[PDB]
């Protein structure tokens, strides 16, 4: 299955967002972050991708096509955005193994309540 994600300048949570900032997928489907908005990427952060997957960055303004496999919680940001907590949670599959690893990366104050408030809408 695939499914979008928008790389917004401002939306529903405020300034610099994924809309949605959370989803839920099985093995193996795809996201495409779309560049709605000029100005954003989507890039793995440190800490928060689970054993089997390989981090990834796009370019600024790539509409850029993500495949997730390994299950467990991803955490994305867009790099220029990140300390002003333009980040995300792209889940594969329930009851996520690496749950309690991301928990306890490391990230700036606006991207770790938007991490928080991601893992929380997927239950976690
Ligand atoms: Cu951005």
């Amino acid at each position: 299955a695939d499914f979008e994600v928008h790389m917004l300048n401002k939306g529903k949570d405020g300034a610099v967002v994924f809309e949605p900032a959370s989803l839920k997928v099985a093995p193996g489907d795809t996201v495409t972050f779309i560049p709605t908005d000029k100005g954003h990427n989507v890039e793995t952060i440190k800490g928060m991708i689970p054993d089997g997957a390989e981090a990834f960055k796009s370019k600024i303004n790539e509409n850029y096509k993500v495949t997730f496999t390994a299950p467990g919680v991803y955490g994305v940001k867009c790099t220029p955005h990140y300390g002003m907590g333009m980040v995300g949670v792209v889940q594969v599959g329930d009851a996520p193994a690496n749950l309690e690893a991301v928990k306890g990366a490391k990230n700036p104050k606006k991207a770790q309540e938007r991490l928080d408030a991601a893992l929380a809408a997927l239950g976690n």
